[PDB]
């Protein structure tokens, strides 16, 4: 069995919560808090270990963007610091290829990174790789066919419908077909050989629309929209279905968790998070 882990987030200030949802029995485990509160981080798993990457601690005492990489072992219920990234990356995107973590874009104050760096858990080291063609914060990241895709975001001036992909063997990026919609702060994941981009902000409205990229045709197609429009949502895939967790809709910090079934092309509300929040990091293990 695997659980859906949600780390950090925001509600009034950046949060330290680490909770794990079991889709079989509907329960939430309350696990060890993060050592430093953070929102705008990303989560991922390598070798059964959960990683919390980047983010920002927005507290009553100030705002500090994070270059941290922290590792949580479900077997020990303990967080351990790892080697930090070259720069702080708030509103970061992350993807894993061959057990290596890619930290994509994100911001440090007013700096909107196009830089990308890769972590090796086997050496506890980060190294920069080729930078993206576009600066991207609030970026979605997907791994498909051993390529790393960076989708949407905000480049420091405009919110983006563009997307690009990274070729690890060549160490280079190329632009791909742009989405139908501009999405800054969307949830992006891969399911059944397709990239999904759900929600996000188009510059005027919080979105409930969801679109899917088909590699062979290089096209983005709309699929069933979510019940609740949201940005800064957590997203993951568990047992052939997509789960979206929380987020912000322009008025409320959502506790809604929706689940997308690709066989029926329908979204269903399956649980609530223990408290409404946005900007979480999510992963499954
Ligand atoms: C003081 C509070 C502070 N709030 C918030 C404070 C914190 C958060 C939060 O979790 N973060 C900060 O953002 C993000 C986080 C994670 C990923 C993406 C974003 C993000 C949100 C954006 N924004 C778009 C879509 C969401 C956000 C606002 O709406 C336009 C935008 C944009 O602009 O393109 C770009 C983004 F990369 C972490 C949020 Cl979501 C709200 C609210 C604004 C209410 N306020 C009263």
């Amino acid at each position: 069995g695997r659980l859906i882990y949600t780390a950090g987030g925001y509600f009034r200030q950046s949060l330290s919560y680490l909770e794990a949802y079991n889709p079989s029995d509907g329960t939430w485990l309350r696990l060890a808090d993060l050592q430093v509160p953070r929102s705008g981080l990303a989560g991922c798993v390598v070798g059964g270990l959960l990683y919390a990457v980047g983010g920002r601690n927005n507290s009553p005492d100030g705002n500090t963007d994070s270059s941290a990489l922290d590792c949580y072992n479900p077997m020990t219920n303990q967080w351990s610091p790892c080697a930090p990234m070259s720069v702080p990356r708030n509103r970061i995107g992350v993807g894993v290829i061959d057990g290596h973590i890619y930290a994509v874009g994100g911001s440090h104050g007013c700096i909107h990174h196009n830089s990308v760096e890769r972590y090796e858990p086997e050496r506890d080291e980060w190294h920069l790789v080729a930078p993206m063609l576009t600066r991207r914060i609030g970026v979605g990241v997907a791994v498909l066919n051993r390529l790393l895709y960076a989708v949407g975001g905000f480049d420091g001036t405009n919110r983006l419908n563009s997307a690009e992909c990274y070729y690890p063997e060549r160490n280079e990026w190329r632009m791909i077909t742009a989405m139908n919609t501009i999405r800054s702060g969307a949830g992006v994941c891969v399911l059944h050989n397709c990239i999904y981009a759900a929600g996000g902000y188009d510059g005027q409205d919080q979105l409930n629309s969801v679109e899917r990229y088909d590699v062979a045709t290089a096209t983005w197609t709309f699929v069933a929209p979510m019940k609740h429009r949201r940005s800064a949502l957590g997203i993951t895939v568990h047992q052939g279905r997509i789960y979206v967790l929380g987020g912000y809709d322009g008025h409320t910090f959502l506790d809604s968790v929706e689940c997308y079934d690709p066989d029926t092309d329908t979204w269903s509300e399956v649980t609530r998070m223990t408290s409404g929040r946005s900007g979480v990091g999510v992963a499954v293990t």
